[PDB]
């Protein structure tokens, strides 16, 4: 492996579940709140904090929008 390929594998371990819970969080549902969606979660605290977190966030954001 070059160094190149060797740092690409390092950053996607980096801060993983941050990474999933936050994309997944940040994704829409209008369907549900943040807490509604949130609760369901069966991964971790940290999981749980970065999806509501980024799911809040991202609501506002689709707000200022209007």
């Amino acid at each position: 492996m070059l160094q190149k390929k060797i740092e690409e594998i390092a950053a996607k371990y980096k801060h993983s579940v941050v990474k999933k819970c936050c994309y997944d969080g940040a994704c829409v549902n209008n369907d549900e709140t943040c807490e509604q969606r949130a609760a369901r979660i069966s991964l971790g605290p940290r999981c749980i904090k970065a999806f509501t977190e980024c799911c809040v966030v991202a609501s506002q954001l689709r707000a200022n929008i209007s």
